[PDB]
């Protein structure tokens, strides 16, 4: 099934229920279930790969797309004093889906350093 | 220009760890984790909100990169790439910067 049976492949298909926010050919972006800002969403590609490691050099345009659709988002969600964009790799960066996908966190004041 | 615009233009010395014709890696003088680096474009984008949808294989390539990297520097545990917008976002330098962290577990919430 195209894009993968995670949870983010089930969001894909419209077979899991999701707040989403902004959709094309490429990238969905949805809101996160357990946020950890005012606004925190994610931007996923609709291609599956399991991590950012694994990406093939022909993924750049995409994942650089999933940035671009990240900050349009974030302008349209009224993220006018910034917002923080993170993609967690492994587990040292604590990631719990293997479907490559962007975090966007926003509307209170971030800390550092980011975890 | 910012002090990113000193270290591409070599200007000012960095720890580079790679270089090509559009980016540029390097180590964070204020590392928060074990291994802690930027990739940067040379292309002077101030911040994420200002870039184009010319720029999108661009800033790709600056995450290639910094996936390339983290491998070449050994964290194959994984690690967590940041990019900060603004004021919100704590933004420092006002020049496009990806951060890659690792060779610690990191936490979250990410800040
Ligand atoms: O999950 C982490 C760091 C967390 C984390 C937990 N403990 C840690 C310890 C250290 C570092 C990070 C962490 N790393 S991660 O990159 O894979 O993020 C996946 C994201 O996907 C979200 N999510 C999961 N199911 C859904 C969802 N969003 C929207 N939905 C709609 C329907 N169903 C969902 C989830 O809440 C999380 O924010």
């Amino acid at each position: 099934r195209p894009g993968g049976d995670t949870i983010f492949g089930k969001i894909i298909r419209k077979e899991i229920p999701a707040k989403i926010i902004f959709e094309d050919d490429r990238c969905l972006a949805f809101h996160d279930i357990s946020p950890q800002a005012p606004t925190h969403f994610l931007v996923i590609p609709k291609k599956h790969i399991s991590q950012i490691s694994v990406a093939e050099d022909d993924d750049e345009s995409l994942l650089g797309h999933l940035m671009i659709v990240g900050k349009k988002c974030a302008a349209d969600l009224g993220l006018n004093k910034g917002y923080r964009m993170v993609v967690n790799e492994g587990s040292d960066g604590g990631q719990s889906v293997y479907h490559v996908h962007l975090h966007v966190l926003g509307g209170r004041q971030m800390h550092w350093p980011p975890g």
